[PDB]
């Protein structure tokens, strides 16, 4: 939709609105969308509580529905839902913690109606929302301030119609397949009217209507290592541990993904050759249109919960690490010279490929040829991505992948395969870990509950004394486990205490460790741009799911070759440049070109280039947790430091200087009339639109003790401060986001950290009368036999 509002007068009720919305034939939503607001008189100065609004929604083949997010993200915001049934339009206010079925809003809000109009192609509405702007649901409290002059809103539309469209509260829905978006909505002189109460009392309508399998833990079972989660860092770590001969258990909350992991689920034409939906690179883009049973429901962001984690559902981009990243982002011992052997071990398993097709050819390069030769004339040098990892400035290349055999490979096809064939390695799927149970600073076992049927219920102990637990659960995952284990900031630990789920069963206050868990939240800032060229050829990977092209289908199913052997959409040239700020700090930009429509530009002749803001970004956010025990982003990391925004703008400036030599090339986003500065600042800054989906830094690696008021969570051994046997290997430990897409960096970190943990001497229990604990205490937290750990004060604990 349109940013600058539009004054619109509805004749019958005589009510005035400020209307934003899209149109019928715009390549965003089918049937168009329009929304508006009627506020109180004082709204533009002091915040309004209730309001009045106008909904014009699409109806496709006499079927559909639409929704409004008042906060504008789907998660943790008050949602308005409307669908036609016969003449009557129905409304149910909902609330959604993660990406999933929103539950009925339990707050004080109420909907009343003025007018109802339903025809074949459309159903409109004029209603009144009371106590809607300020909302509270189950401990979560949101709000919308009309005082600022702008209102961030969000919208959806759909084709199918809900489960029975009679009772608003009990309806069932599926993912909205027509359109979605977030836009800042500005208000003006016509938003606030003195007649508001005559219009408010004019709404006379109140619309009416009419467990999991618990399989227990085996008897005498214990493990030298328990690795939680099968993600990017988990599978490589558990593999190297099992290689050493240690008895290792890998606990994954999801199910089998790729066909070599025992996978089943996949499209219709993949039946019989052992290919799943995850294995085919051309079908990788379907995770956006289908999240069912895959995406994590406990996070407000998007993360794959299946086996392999993000590596299963991602594009598969795999890069050889820039040496400057490890030097800049990490302390001594994690630097480049230190992680050099880790890089060699990781790339020997998964060497990069810039030609994913098994015949060593690239397909539909028409889009690539336009930008490549254009950037070459722009003064940018062409390189092979993994043959020159250390040239990131003014340069481009083909997209390297973790693929091989023409299929999605990753840690699933290398690290996991060698792991599954050993004796000492074991995997528990459909099983989520609630917490780690611990006495003082020593973890005994982990507490599991089934996420699905065939899951495990109980407590599985580590080998006595020596046993170690590794948290691979991920950026949001590992932080949630630590918080329910009594480890983290005070405010968040008290949230877990007041929760219904973990409330009565939580550990004692005296055992709480205070670490900045959830802080140092970072990510690549994403800024999309769109160009249009006559020579660019679009390929549809979405219709390839149900009905693949005859040629290309047989090409992949036989020789594992063709356009379906490539990621979706077709990923064009990747170029980087390093920008020096006024603060002296070098910030890294990475552009990713692909052939698709993005911002509402048509698909065929257009290419989208996404700009990631990498290493050098000083801005940080924070991850918190709800009493529902769901992970949300309380503070958005992007664009805090003003010097970060300057780097983004300059990147667009220099890119336009390089690509302006190209004939017939057209810039859709931004248009020719908008300067790159005006285009960046007029954009909305939110986790939804601006995320690159790469999340790192919730548990920070550093030498500065977090208990002493430092920023670190885990030390240089990736071990949690205040604990001898607990370790964390995943993207969460990265102090900042690297130059490039993080997956390859995380697997390397897994290789490096696993080597350190193995090298560590076995834990030796503290003898009687010794000091087993303290808030400054480094050493062994476990007491010798015949002795227990007694808490005196925060600074001291003794073996007795
Ligand atoms: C769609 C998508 C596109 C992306 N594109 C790329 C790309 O092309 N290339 C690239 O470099 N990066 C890409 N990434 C980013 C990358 O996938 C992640 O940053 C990376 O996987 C992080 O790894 P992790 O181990 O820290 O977390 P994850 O990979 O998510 O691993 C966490 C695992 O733990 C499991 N789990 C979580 N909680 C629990 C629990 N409590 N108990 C038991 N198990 C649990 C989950 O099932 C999951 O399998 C993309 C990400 C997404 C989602
Ligand atoms: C059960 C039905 C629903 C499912 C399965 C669902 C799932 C999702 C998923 C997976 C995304 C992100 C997709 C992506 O990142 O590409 C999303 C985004 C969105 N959803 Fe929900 N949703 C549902 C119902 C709704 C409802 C009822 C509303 C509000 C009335 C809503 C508003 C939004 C908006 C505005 C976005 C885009 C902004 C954002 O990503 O947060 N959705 N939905
Ligand atoms: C996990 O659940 C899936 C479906 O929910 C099932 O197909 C699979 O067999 C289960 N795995 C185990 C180990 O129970
Ligand atoms: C126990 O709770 C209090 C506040 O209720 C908090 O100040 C204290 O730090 C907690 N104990 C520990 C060991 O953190
Ligand atoms: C990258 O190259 C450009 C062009 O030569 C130069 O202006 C810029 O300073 C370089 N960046 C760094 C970090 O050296
Ligand atoms: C300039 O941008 C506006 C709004 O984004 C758009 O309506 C207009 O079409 C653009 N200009 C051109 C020439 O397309
Ligand atoms: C709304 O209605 C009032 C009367 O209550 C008018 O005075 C105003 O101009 C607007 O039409
Ligand atoms: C509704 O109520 C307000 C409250 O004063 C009036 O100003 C308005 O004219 C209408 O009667
Ligand atoms: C409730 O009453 C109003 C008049 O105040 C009507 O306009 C409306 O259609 C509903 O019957
Ligand atoms: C419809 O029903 C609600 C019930 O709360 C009333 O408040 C409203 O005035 C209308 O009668
Ligand atoms: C626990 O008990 C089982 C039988 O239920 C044994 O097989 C196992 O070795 C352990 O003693």
């Amino acid at each position: 939709q349109n940013n600058v509002p539009n004054t619109f007068t509805d004749p019958d009720s005589g009510i005035t609105f400020n209307t934003w919305g899209l149109d019928e034939d715009s390549p965003q939503t089918q049937g168009g969308f329009t929304f508006g607001v009627a506020l109180p008189s004082d709204a533009l100065t002091t915040d309004a509580s209730e309001f009045i609004g106008y909904l014009k929604c699409a109806r496709n083949d006499e079927s559909g529905w639409c929704g409004i997010s008042l906060g504008g993200p789907m998660t943790n915001s008050l949602l308005i839902t409307a669908w036609p049934h016969e003449d009557t339009v129905y409304t149910s206010l909902r609330f959604a913690t993660g990406y999933a079925m929103p539950d009925v809003y339990e707050g004080d809000a109420e909907i009343t109606q003025v007018s109802s109009s339903v025809n074949s192609t459309h159903f409109s509405l004029i209603f009144r929302c009371k106590n809607c702007l300020q909302w509270s649901h189950g401990g979560s409290s949101g709000g919308a301030s009309t005082s600022g002059g702008v209102l961030v809103l969000g919208w959806v539309q759909a084709f199918d119609d809900p489960g029975n469209p009679t009772c608003p509260e009990q309806i069932t829905l599926q993912q909205h397949d027509n359109g979605m978006g977030i836009w800042g909505a500005q208000l003006n002189t016509d938003a606030a009217s003195p007649s508001y109460t005559d219009w408010a009392a004019q709404a006379t309508k109140t619309v009416t209507g009419d467990s999991v399998v618990g399989v227990p833990v085996p008897t005498g079972v214990s493990f030298d290592y328990i690795v939680v989660g099968g993600g990017a860092g988990g599978i490589p770590a558990a593999d190297k541990l099992s290689e050493a001969g240690k008895s290792v258990l890998l606990i994954e909350k999801g199910f089998a993904s790729t066909a070599n992991t025992g996978g089943t689920l996949g499209p219709e034409w993949l039946e019989g050759h052992d290919l799943t939906r995850f294995d085919v690179p051309g079908l990788c883009n379907q995770i956006w249109v289908d999240s069912k049973g895959i995406a994590c429901e406990d996070t407000d962001q998007m993360a794959g919960c299946v086996l392999g984690g993000g590596t299963a559902v991602n594009a598969g981009l795999w890069f050889k690490p820039y040496s400057l990243d490890w030097d800049y982002l990490f302390p001594d011992g994690w630097k480049y010279n230190d992680v050099q052997p880790a890089i060699n071990r990781a790339l020997s398993r998964i060497p990069g490929t810039d030609a994913p097709s098994t015949d060593g050819k690239r397909y539909y390069q028409e889009g690539f040829e336009v930008l490549s030769k254009g950037l070459a004339a722009g003064g940018w040098t062409s390189v092979t991505a993994n043959n020159a990892p250390d040239k990131k400035n003014r340069t481009f290349a083909h997209a390297p992948f973790m693929f091989a055999g023409g299929e999605r490979n990753g840690p699933l096809g290398t690290y996991f395969q060698t792991a599954k064939k050993r004796n000492n390695f074991d995997v528990w799927l459909n099983t989520s870990v609630k917490r780690v149970i611990r006495e003082g600073g020593h973890i005994t076992g982990v507490e599991v509950e089934p996420f699905r049927d065939g899951g495990y219920e109980g407590i599985v102990p580590v080998t006595k004394v020596t046993g170690r637990v590794i948290l691979s659960a991920g950026t949001f995952g590992s932080a949630k486990i630590l918080l329910r284990s009594g480890i983290g900031p005070e405010d968040q630990l008290e949230v877990v205490a007041a929760s219904e789920k973990d409330g009565p069963t939580m550990i004692g206050n005296s055992s709480w460790i205070n670490l900045p868990v959830g802080y140092n939240l970072d990510d690549h800032l994403n800024t999309d741009t769109v160009i249009s060229h006559p020579d660019v050829v679009f390929y549809d990977f979405y219709e390839a799911w149900d009905d693949p092209i005859e040629s290309d289908k047989n090409s992949y199913l036989e020789s594992r070759t063709g356009i379906l052997a490539q990621a979706a959409p077709n990923i064009g040239p990747m170029f980087w440049e390093e920008i020096v700020g006024a603060d002296g700090i070098v910030r890294q930009l990475q552009w990713t070109a692909r052939v698709e429509g993005s911002l509402g530009a048509p698909n065929g002749h257009t290419m989208t280039m996404s700009q990631y803001l990498g290493r050098g970004a000083t801005s940080r956010g924070r991850m918190t947790i709800t009493p529902s025990l769901t992970t949300i982003v309380s503070d958005v990391p992007y664009l805090k430091d003003p010097n970060d925004k300057e780097a983004v703008i300059q990147g667009i400036i220099n890119l336009q200087n390089a690509l302006q030599n190209v004939a017939n090339l057209t810039w859709l986003f931004p248009n020719s009339t908008i300067t790159p500065r005006e285009y960046v600042e007029s954009m909305v800054v939110s986790p939804s639109n601006r995320r690159s989906n790469h999340w790192m830094g919730t548990n920070k690696l550093g030498t500065d003790d977090g208990r002493k008021g430092g920023s670190a969570v885990v030390d240089l051994d990736t071990r949690v401060y205040g604990t001898d046997n607990l370790f964390v290997i995943d993207a969460s430990i990265f102090p900042g986001v690297p130059t490039t897409n993080p997956t390859s960096y995380i697997v390397v970190a897994a290789e490096h950290a696993s080597s350190r943990i193995l090298a560590l001497p076995d834990l030796e229990p503290v003898p009687k009368y010794g000091q087993c604990g303290g808030r400054e205490w480094t050493g062994s937290f476990v007491c010798a036999d015949g002795s227990t750990c007694e808490y005196q004060n925060e600074w001291y604990s003794q073996c007795l």
